């Protein structure tokens, strides 16, 4: 599980968002596996504004903070797993690590700020859905 809290926005794994999000939505994309919702509350989170590979994501099931090396967002093949079907995802990063389905939602962080939250695993491979694109985050 997890969670980005930016401004008036909390961005999710599309899969895990709840019915409070979808009461609040403002976009959601099935392909990049991303919902965002409204909130009361300010956030705290500062969106990575960047073209960083490097960073450290959290591993719920590890307890652990590991620092990777990870791919561009791009159009990855991903295997089935047991919130989604073999299928195509757009704006994934691959890096090489432990990921498990209890893992979404792991923030990956750079020196700029989140750079995405984790999405897919297998294989030894953690995916993580890219936000970093998202420039609205910042405003509005
Ligand atoms: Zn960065």
């Amino acid at each position: 599980s997890g969670a980005i809290y930016v401004g008036n926005y909390r961005v999710v794994n599309r899969h895990l968002a709840t019915h409070n999000d979808w009461a609040n939505l403002v976009w959601e994309d099935s392909s990049r596996d991303l919902l965002v919702s409204s909130t009361t509350a300010q956030g705290c989170d500062t969106i990575a504004r960047c073209d960083c590979q490097t960073g450290v994501y959290y591993c719920s099931s590890r307890r652990k903070h590991y620092p990777v090396s990870f791919s561009k967002p791009s159009l990855i093949f991903v295997e089935a797993s047991e919130y989604y079907p073999a299928r195509y995802q757009s704006h994934l990063m691959l890096a090489v690590g432990h990921s498990e389905p209890g893992d979404c939602g792991g923030i990956l962080r750079c020196q700029h700020g989140v750079v995405g939250i984790v999405s897919t695993g297998g294989n030894g491979l953690v995916g993580f859905a890219d936000v970093r694109d998202l420039l609205w985050l910042d405003e509005e």
